[PDB]
């Protein structure tokens, strides 16, 4: 069912999976902000999962490889959302329609602020580049099958044919938007080496979190089980 | 004369990265006393410490590296200096099937990874990278071009100096797909493929920053050392 879809089915498919906007808990401190954070992170993990699953291709992996790639992405695509949603507020970082934050606000938290900066550069980097909503869900896609494939196979072809099919998708939209060619892959390998930031991003918040919980295993594989 | 980096034809850009490629060296151990009587790490050290001056001298020969400023040349390569080292590997390792070809005397297996500790890891995601790059064929007309694409998008999100990165960038991807176009891929193979390697590169950054949490647990170049080592090249005779 996947790897038969259009470029254009493709999209569709990949917009009406998109999770809802949520809101955060209706001056503040350090304790406060953090309490905030993750209690939205947390919610935003049991919408992640009913995105995860409306991924074309992703159902169709053993319970196992899900969970693997979940644990995996979950931060880079917590991330990606976030500077997705901060795009047209320069200096500002989006978490939710009641929670727009700035750097000041980012220096609350010990060792916080290093990740602010890099978030607010990378939700620049994509207003620069005037990232599209259809492109947005397929980096998203990316992300989710890319980020553990290479840390587990007659399924690691699988998920690259999928991974393929999501580039030829992203290259369709880029000429359906009339750019030649020359600019297809241009603008490809920009939004790809975007990826590599995100990706970096995802180990200096782990680092953080480290440094005080991370969902485990157990608990992905019982939010998956339990769909 | 002197090209200008945004000038190069791709054939050109691929000359120019092949000869600036540099050599492979030896691992420095007497091969009459036994490897018990040495440190993994040492080995290592050693190696890491001795490509870091080539790294130096190769950097300066990417196209467009030496428009940025000291400063700039200087944070790129203190942030893509572990990548550089890493993908150096996984290439010369492709041959070597469950093996790291750290240096041509200096071939190891897991089991040996597994003597200093964290290091295991970090070894498993080496191979699987040296694994993907043979299943894919990778050549070294595009390891070239990877290389230096992490060299220049490790440090450019972390202003119209950027626009000149960017535009080197797009020039080496251009560089990138001729070589598939002249090797015969058609336009969606093209692109898939240059997708395959670009998020290679994602996961290399994350082997780097693991890399580098190991050797803050432990040492690292600093700003300065980078700083020292660039500026004393131009007192080297060419
Ligand atoms: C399981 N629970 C998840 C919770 N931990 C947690 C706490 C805080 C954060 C926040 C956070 C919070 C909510 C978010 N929505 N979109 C993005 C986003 C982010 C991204 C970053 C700024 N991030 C900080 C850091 F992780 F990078 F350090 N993320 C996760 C434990
Ligand atoms: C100039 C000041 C001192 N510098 C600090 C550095 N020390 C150092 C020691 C060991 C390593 C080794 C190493 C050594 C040699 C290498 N050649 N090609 C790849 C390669 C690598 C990659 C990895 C396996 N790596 C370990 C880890 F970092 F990932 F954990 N890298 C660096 C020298």
């Amino acid at each position: 069912m996947a790897l038969s879809l259009t470029a254009d089915q493709m999209v569709s498919a990949l917009l009406d999976a998109e999770p809802p906007i949520l809101y955060s808990e209706y001056p503040f401190s350090e304790a406060s902000m953090m309490g905030l954070l993750t209690n939205l992170a947390d919610r935003e993990l049991v919408h992640m999962i009913n995105w995860a699953k409306r991924v074309p291709g992703f159902v169709d992996l053993t319970l196992h490889d899900q969970v693997h790639l979940l644990e995996s992405a979950w931060l880079e695509i917590l991330m990606i959302g976030l500077v997705w949603r901060s795009m047209e507020h320069p200096g500002k970082l989006l978490f939710a329609p009641n929670l727009l934050l700035d750097r000041n606000q980012g220096k609350s938290v010990e060792g916080m602020v290093e990740i602010f900066d890099m978030l607010l550069a990378t939700s620049s980097r994509f207003r620069m580049m005037n990232l599209q909503g259809e492109e947005f869900v397929c980096l998203k896609s990316i992300i989710l099958l890319n980020s553990g494939v290479y840390t587990f196979l007659e399924e690691k072809d699988h998920i690259h044919r999928v991974l393929d099919k999501i580039t030829d998708t992203l290259i369709h939209l880029m000429a359906k938007a009339g750019l030649t060619l020359q600019q297809q892959h241009q603008r490809l390998a920009q939004l790809l080496l975007i990826l590599s930031h995100i990706r970096h991003m995802s180990n200096k918040g782990m680092e953080h979190l480290y440094s005080m919980v991370v969902p485990s295993y157990d608990l992905l594989l019982e939010m998956l089980d339990a769909h």
